[PDB]
């Protein structure tokens, strides 16, 4: 075989014999296969079962040995800086993870240790943060607006803070690159968060410069919402639903009616119609009362990312005001509904509690819950293999709420999101 | 509306008597004036003067209703400031200061400005080519960058849109993913040039020459390759210049590529020049550059690989690395053309002459069309007393017609 | 009322409040009374009954609020940076101990080194080895200081770092001289380490010179990690202190397991340091023999060749690392034996329990040794040790009859010279 | 012959083929002794004893290269040239390429473009620059107490900008070099000025990290007090002498009455004697109104460094009230006899106005001459060559004054100073 030696790239620490022991390709460990996914994943931003790793423990730290690795990873022959550096990021972030097995608090403490373990907590820093969600599915005007999206946040200074593969995943970090460039802003972050159940179908970018490899969904939505200052929501199918329904149901806490942040669904002209209908689902939903915690802005790439600016300086007069960090927002209430692993089976979507009934936020766990099924059957490989040995998921509750979920996802596949 | 705008290490200091030249006070405070005002609108602004402060820290500018472009939520963008600078830094360099005098010009400028790196590697590639060009021009320029940036070489480029613009973008893409925070973006202009074709604010070295020669010059003494995309008069003169030296019997062992390139759409206008330019200049040109159609990454490639070659011949001539000493450049490449209807009809364009001469004559001719269309001067002149004319052997200024005539009838005007 | 709020710049990551908790800060808390202590030691590089020190979690991570700090900590009116920083490392290494209660627990000591030194970013991945340990007595007189300060500007032109106790005395020169040789030769990379642990920062406070203070949790894990980290070791005069430190390499450096280990010893001291090293020589030989001669050289009066020593080594040591798949920043390929790592708590019982008798491999004898003159240290300048001294009387050795001679000796003129 | 060649790293820009055969080897072209003489004595820190040295400069890939003909080997370190003393090389280089590329109004213009030319203007630098003057030969107490000095003014994260040579010219930076790393200072900087005709006598030490090659004794005095922060004065012979009675002359100028920089002498414990002695020189000569620009700090480094570091704030604001920049004090006013370049000889020396009635600011420009020419006789070429021609340089004026300066002098001299 073609073996490819990759060298430690952007500062990994030295790691101990007994970190890495687990990931040595023998009986299993299963970490080995899933340390192997993912940075197989990575290499590719049934189809190559002959590539495997090696981590050597050597003189300046880890060398990684690459057998048959895929071939467009390589810019004439190496490898992409950006990748290598991605696949050093999957090494240690797998490696925290397994060493930290050992409850809401647990989670979210283990959330806040994994970011600070890849550098992505960064002390003295102020404010400047936003998170970008959107379809991984989405056509060319739906795109170029994104591009024009990060492009407006480079300009002024703000970093993103995203998920990975294609569509609106990818069109932000372009845009901003330039938007960075004009402005000089060479410390820029573009941070790409994933998970290895979901990595191989949205793998990341080589332009992201922070991946963080979270270990399952509900940890990754923790991160997204306790180190955004600021959430930017573009059109997309049932993850970007998901994501939507997962802040909704924690900004309507009680407790989270002083949290500035402000959120914005923004489009281009053509997701009018997207746009309306996702908002009256949601009032539709969990109703008026949710309006209040987010915007919309149609056709205007620079107003989108004006509206994130201008909340920097409450973002950061809040923080001061908890004795919060600016990083990472502790004071957030997130209760454990949003935390609690979901792993979606036909048992388990038939055993959402799917009701009008209930408090918006519970009500809004549960929807986050469905929704993550739908994507999960979609995308993920367990997921997939229940819907091929039973098909489809099946799901119940009030009448009224399951006419409109129905309505929606019809949308999201007429509109090609899935 | 009145902002003032302080440097941000991008500034040495300045004595009275430099500055003093440049109150509101007269040929220098014009000059400047017009350049700063370009440069912050990457005739309608009358009304705008900048004042240079000499303060306890260095200079600031004070700047008299800029354009609001310049803007975002009402601070000037950060690269613009840089080139506010850079301005004041090379009017100040020239109106402050013999092939020999003009190349040793030309190297000081450069070298004053930063642009000449001491210990650096080759890998700067030249791109020329269109201003006005489509959207499948400009993608295929952007994707070329990209490359560029991925094998970590830089650009240098004239100002403006187009083919001026796009490849920086791509970069930005390129070098991101490559983790390469140093790249650099040079962007040559020159003054009565810059307001026209207004450098974009993601260029981090904007330089200002003296003329079009200077910079001509310039581009090719910190060249280690060249790309060319299809273009005007302006890329077919860069193109006359490069060929005109690279043809000269002392410089066939200078080793810098030369790659036409462009999209699949584009192979009838390269067809169309490879013809016109061994018509003119003679098949045995064809040996120094090559055509690369709808492949960015191959052309890319092609600039990457000449490094090497290009650092070995360097230091067989004990030469810099920076700047090209030994190329050889006769003196009709740098003669500065101020081109009218007088100096136009008097060029010496004959099939008649051996290929350098021509190269250079040519090389003027598209001059005086691009002057003709964008300088103040020239449009003046040539609304004054119509085209400028030119005369010469007539299948030359026939075939010369053909592609004047294609560029109109590609939007290249 | 004299409160200051200290800021960090960089190096300090952020802590959760769990972390911070579990600090206890309340007046029965041993462990805040350790965090505390350290940190007023390091201010003064009982008299400050009153001083108190308070984490604080805010907007852009830890800041600390000290109440009657002392007042030469300040150069007119402020904390000189060294000595922030200094807080700084004491609260990140207090705190990640810890959280660590984390194999053959040989392996979880050598781990636990390896996790303290990487979590204070004292290991670099990338850095090619130039690491000198540097070794020597904490009481010497201004020739041996002004020889030590030599050598350390040597070192500094040499571009080589120093890795030292903390304190006074030959703990000291070397940075000073280096900070010279350093600014001729550009140097703006370098790198001083200085290792401490509780029981000892409040005697041998860090220099605020010191860019990299880490607080390990005793004297045998500092041990190692010296040893470890270690590219190349240069040894002064010294007391009992320094004497335990050369008797714990040599007793490594002796297992032919470690028989390829390329990192020098060099003893050196000023022209008037002979009879010194004449006697601490055959004090080696007497005691592990001859085979202990082929580990070490002495350099007498020449700070140059001491350093260049270092130098010219640093390229073996770094084939040498290749050699063994091994990394340059930590040395795991060298073997220590239990016995080196076991920690030693100093009373009577234990003192009197050492086995000092000729009748086993010498590397056990060396391991003896150690724990004989740690006691020593201990019983001198700690305070749970100084209390046996009080409360019980001095501390009592038996063993082999012509082994007890020397070590007498040898702790007689420590105590002569003014060493101890 | 030994051939060593010298690469640069940066800190040395291009030139041209132009600028580079003005420095050939010639029959004797001044430009070229006087490039390899300013070469010679910076290998020679730490005559005809080197007459086989020579040096070449050579146009190569990235920039220039030296090539050293025999250099002086005392000073490498095991075989190589300390980095700090090549720096010097290309420093040299840099500023005898400058000046020689190159009416009041005119000499300070050209004090400012060479100063500008060598980095040794910083446009952002808030006021923070020491001049340090003091005996180049000088006892252990004394050179000790130097030292602290510079220690307390590490400590204090001011810069130093001296003479070069040994003695009060390196003590300080020594001490500093320990402060500053206390301090953390990393962007520290020691600037050691000289001039061609004494950097052979006075050879920069390799701890400078900014070499300046001024043309004459009276450019180098203009550099040192339009760059000054503040001024420490050390004991010293006639040099340190030479620049009391320059500043003095300066700082008693109507004009200069606002201009804050402070000036301290200090000393230890020992050097009390010298103080009152130098102290009734000066306010014998240039009478009482003298006494208000100084004061005399004895036995304690800190206070003189104290003082200098309380005055920072004062400098900044009076810069900015006179509109005036920070790192080159344009406003000051320096009149012409201050800056008339002196060559001495035995008609120039004689010449001199040492008549006790005259402006007390002329009496201390022609001071300042008299006690140049005194330096220019002990340790310059063209200087000796006039006292090997013809015997010491004779002076006269008012008696009384003459006494004073012939007291002065032998204190010098049994002091151990000349």
């Amino acid at each position: 075989s073609l073996i490819i030696q990759v060298s430690p790239a952007g500062s990994m620490d030295l790691l101990s014999q007994l970190e890495v022991e687990r990931l040595k390709k023998t009986a299993s460990s299963d970490l080995y296969q899933l340390y192997r996914n993912c940075s197989l994943a990575v290499l590719n931003s049934d189809k190559y079962k002959n590539f495997d790793i090696t981590v050597m423990r050597r003189e300046r730290g880890i060398k990684l040995e690459l057998a048959n690795p895929p071939e467009h990873a390589f810019v004439d022959g190496q490898i992409i800086k950006g990748i290598q550096e991605h696949l050093f990021s999957v090494l240690r972030d797998i490696v925290y993870v397994n060493m930290h097995l050992a409850n809401a608090t647990h989670i979210t403490n283990l959330v806040f240790g994994i970011l600070r373990n890849a550098g992505a907590l960064i002390p003295g820093a102020t404010p400047n943060l936003v998170v970008c969600w959107g379809g991984h599915s989405i056509n060319e005007v739906e795109y170029q607006y994104t591009r024009e999206v990060g492009h407006e946040l480079g300009l002024r200074e703000l970093n993103i803070c995203t998920g990975c593969g294609p569509g609106a995943m990818e069109g932000p970090m372009k845009g901003a690159a330039v938007g960075h460039a004009k402005q000089r802003y060479s410390e820029y972050r573009y941070l790409g968060l994933t998970e290895p159940s979901i990595i191989a179908a949205e793998p990341p970018n080589p332009i992201v410069n922070e991946l963080v490899i979270m270990p399952d969904i509900e940890k990754r939505l923790e991160a997204f919402v306790r180190m955004a200052h600021g959430i930017i929501i573009f059109p997309g199918g049932p993850g970007t639903a998901e994501e939507l329904l997962y802040i909704l149901g924690i900004m309507m806490h009680p407790e989270n009616a002083d949290q500035p942040m402000p959120i914005v669904l923004t489009g281009p002209k053509q997701s009018e119609a997207y746009f309306r209908s996702l908002d009256k689902f949601i009032t539709d939903t969990l109703g008026e009362a949710a309006r209040k915690h987010y915007s919309i802005a149609i056709d205007n790439p620079a107003e989108a990312a004006r509206i994130m600016s201008n909340a920097m300086p409450l973002v950061r007069q809040h923080r001061k005001d908890k004795e919060d960090a600016y990083s990472f927002n502790w004071s957030l209430k997130i209760e454990p509904e949003f935390q609690l692993p979901f792993e979606p089976n036909h048992e388990s979507m038939a055993n959402l509690d799917l009701h009008l009934n209930q408090r918006p936020e519970v009500l809004a766990a549960n929807l986050r819950r469905a929704f993550s099924g739908v994507v999960a059957g979609n995308v993920k490989a367990e997921g997939i293999r229940e819907i091929e040995r039973h098909g489809p998921f099946e799901m119940h509750g009030d009448p009224v709420l399951m006419k409109k979920m129905d309505q929606l996802l019809n949308d999201f596949v007429a509109q090609n999101r899935m």
